[PDB]
């Protein structure tokens, strides 16, 4: 087929979020990144997409990275806000729902952006058959 108005979307949001990083970046997260054995793309976003899911709502009120600053408490629930949009929209560019696991390991909230922005590339940079 060809390429989809959802990912060229997507990349809009995401790319804003790398541009601008205001959400303290490196704070951990979920790390769905550890299998290199090349999980489809999709897969990787079914569990990407559940981690953003539980860290902008948590983080909306956690006195983690909140904003001493009451100015930088603006930038905290915008992003996370953000995060969300992305959360709800992942799953339509996603494809699957149903990703239960438990990677006890972990990793930085930083990575998943880099990480979660590597697949993005491949498939929109793919959406060919």
């Amino acid at each position: 087929h060809k390429c989809d108005i959802t990912l060229q979307e997507i990349i809009k949001t995401l790319n804003s979020l790398t541009e601008q990083k205001t959400l303290c970046t490196e704070l951990t997260v979920t790390d769905i990144f550890a299998a290199s054995k090349n999980t489809t793309e999709k897969e990787t976003f079914c569990r990407a997409a559940t981690v953003l899911r539980q860290f902008y709502s948590h983080h909306e009120k956690d006195t983690r990275c909140l904003g001493a600053t009451a100015q930088q408490f603006h930038r905290h629930k915008q992003l996370i806000r953000f995060l969300k949009r992305l959360d709800r929209n992942l799953w339509g560019l996603a494809g699957l729902n149903s990703c239960p696991v438990k990677e006890a390991n972990q990793s930085t909230l930083e990575n998943f952006l880099e990480r979660l922005k590597t697949i993005m590339r491949e498939k929109y940079s793919k959406c060919s058959s």
